[PDB]
């Protein structure tokens, strides 16, 4: 955990009112009313905190990704339902999530890290499907991503049909 | 091929001097000096130009893909030397490049064709590279060195070469 979700929240609302580069882990502390050597043994560096951020995502999909209904659905379906729950985990502050991905542009050592995190997270959602080719897949994990940050229509609805498509679309061939 | 060729390049100079919004087939003509019915028997659509373009780059892969000097290279060094090929290709014109991308964006029709453009390439690199990576490592990596090439106004996109190779071997060694 409660005292390491409660630095991220934190993190992330104050991104909220102000922006992401603003943020530094003497606010954390000062939010939370308690002292910086406090928060950096949980966190050493803001960088830290997106993983974080990302892990809170990926384990609402891990939920999903066992709860009897999810067993329900089809293989199509499937897919397109982890990639939402991720979003809409990610979505509690969508333009901090931009922001931070903004800012890994143009950082090796933070670039380097994602590609893995995305190839295990595709891997993942394709091998969750059961009980579409890698790059296809990807393509469109990839695109949905980058599109669904600016989508500002209510609850994603244009990201939900244009994931729908471009699954379905690919399926099909 | 010539007057297809003197098509595309003439459309994407005009896009240079202009945008490629701003970019029409009649124009084109008028460019070329030919009737407007000339252009249309090679391409009905502004799209259509897009395909052409990406093909381009896709043949001077291809070429150095059979290149005898190619066949010398290493696995790693030859998934680098496509890819860059691929974006000198496109660099003759990246501002043109770029839009055309920003282009079909937020395009459903047109987005649905790229995805499977994307996996053939990426697939053709791999295959192109034996006589591995995983699929969506070297996938998300192309993509990435893609959109970060974009923007990267260093001569001879020297910034993009070492992004690209320096992701490319870390990759491999893991």
């Amino acid at each position: 955990d409660p005292m390491r979700d409660a630095i991220v929240d934190t993190a992330v609302e104050l991104a909220a009112h102000t922006s992401w580069e603003a943020v530094r882990l003497y606010d954390i502390a000062a939010r939370l009313a308690v002292s910086l050597d406090e928060i950096r043994l949980y966190f050493r560096e803001k960088d830290e905190l997106i993983d974080a951020w990302f892990d809170r995502a990926d384990s609402r999909m891990l939920k999903e990704a066992e709860s009897a209904g999810f067993l329900d659905l089809v293989a199509s379906e499937r897919i397109h339902h982890l990639i939402m729950i991720w979003l809409d985990a990610l979505a509690v502050q969508r333009k901090v999530t931009r922001q931070m991905i903004m800012s890994k542009l143009e950082h090796i050592h933070i670039q380097i890290p994602a590609v893995m995190r995305v190839s295990r997270t595709v891997q993942w959602v394709r091998e969750a499907a059961q009980r579409l080719e890698e790059s296809t897949l990807t393509t469109i994990y990839l695109m949905t991503f980058f599109f669904w940050m600016r989508d500002e229509s209510e609850n994603s609805r244009h990201t939900r049909q244009f994931l729908k498509r471009h699954l379905t679309m690919a399926a099909w061939l």
